[PDB]
């Protein structure tokens, strides 16, 4: 239930958020792992 | 406010949400839009 702010940015031709190794560390994220994306 | 659940890929050796066009249309996102993420 942890979260982190972020921007919604493109790579690779497809919209991403990108999560910092920081950021996975923070809240706990792994590959694989669901998370919930909310708009600000 | 609006939010939707997704899994952490690995895409170009990053960690990424990738964001459907159908999520970006139901949530209301476009590049550059500022999100929470949240680990499930």
């Amino acid at each position: 239930g942890k979260k982190f702010v972020a921007r919604v940015a493109e790579a690779g031709g497809k919209r991403v958020v990108i999560i910092p190794k920081a950021e996975r560390a923070k809240v706990g994220i792994k590959v694989g792992d669901v998370v919930e994306v909310k708009k600000v």
